């Protein structure tokens, strides 16, 4: 009846997820590259000058930790929620392709996607501050900050639909 | 036998969730009314002296991001869980009003309420420091902070009960 | 069939959860020992001097709030996730020792362990900065922080294994 209507919505949200996943990978790789190449800390004048300013803008956002001379560590926690969200998608998508296993494995996937949703919400609230900060948009390109943003907003929304449809099936 | 007990514990927990929404929104609006009236940044004089404390006080908590001259974004993440709790309350309540759909719908609510709960727990640790910080209590008065805090404690336990009752049911 | 394999994974994960629980509490007791006794603030020289950088290092992490002169509250949010992990242990061990109670009580334990898993993650990404930050390792010795970070990894994994087997059981 509508249980056939539901499997469709679950099929959509997995495309929505996988679509979202690529957009976050885009924005994250953009910022990581931009962080990997930074003119600021090269000369020691721009170290004593820009190390406090770098630390205080990334700390001001209360999620991302500041790693001024460690660009690989800067986004380490943002790279994590992407890895985690893919691990969930590996499950939630395999729930869709072989729906027979939803009986057994659905409580597992929800327990993980419940946790994943919190890290995205924490990120969005934190990265929204990055877009409202001019110095942030200056050093890290404002479109790279925005690409990662909408990527996560898609993830959270795709998780919401993944929660509804996979939550109620059969 | 055990079920009619759990349904009452579920209906009771659903009502205590409702009373928790008031006290939260009360102190949340009380703090917001305080954030909109701040005369610190009225005088350009006070703009320079009070801003370093205003940022430090809020950023000393690892949750609430400091928006000194943007009072609308100050509590933005507090209002989020309020709306998110409201959305999750819509899910959990319709479960208890039409218990037949607890079968199909239940894991949707448990997934969100999980994500919703940690957002509640992360908030209380923050507000606690604000209750333990004198500068914050002078600007935003204590009863406003404590009211928002008292409410946050109430939706926390109410969500905890809903997980125990709605969680284990027929 | 494969069901008894899942149960073997559950028993080992439940014992890995208990085994992990000790290592974190040790690393937490080490830090609280070092926090409850430190002479930085013994004299008014160290109070005015080291308090700004004390509040700088903890707030440099995006998680742990800085309480320089009140060591009782210093690690407060870290002791919290330790009790929440134990409360879930009562739930998931009751499920694992008495599998009868699983069907009704598993969503209760799953919803709670879903929220517990994100607090362990948020802690890890934070205390990692402590390990990567030189000034923080001189006050609280590096072995104490690693002892704490050890148990936090072991706790998060055993939660992931528990969620897998306890979620997929029967
Ligand atoms: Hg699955
Ligand atoms: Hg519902
Ligand atoms: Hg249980």
């Amino acid at each position: 009846g509508l249980n056939k209507f539901i499997y469709v919505g679950l099929v959509i949200s997995q495309l929505l997820t996988l679509a979202a996943y690529v957009v976050v990978t885009a924005g994250a790789a953009l910022l990581q590259k931009k962080a990997n190449t930074l003119t600021l800390f090269d000369t020691q004048e721009g170290i004593d000058k820009y190390t406090p300013v770098y630390k205080e803008v990334f700390t001001a956002t209360t999620y991302i930790i500041a790693y001024p001379q460690q660009p690989q560590y800067q986004f380490q926690y943002q790279w994590w929620i992407i890895q985690f969200e893919l691990f969930v998608f590996l499950l939630t998508a395999a729930c869709t392709v072989f729906p027979s296993i939803i009986k057994r494995m659905r409580p597992v996937a929800l327990t993980f996607i419940a946790s994943a949703l919190v890290l995205v919400m924490d990120n969005i609230n934190a990265i929204f501050f990055l877009l409202r900060n001019e110095t942030a948009k200056a050093v890290f390109d404002d479109y790279r900050i925005a690409t990662a943003q909408a990527g996560l907003i898609m993830v959270g929304v795709a998780n919401g639909l993944t929660i509804f449809f996979l939550g109620s099936y059969d």
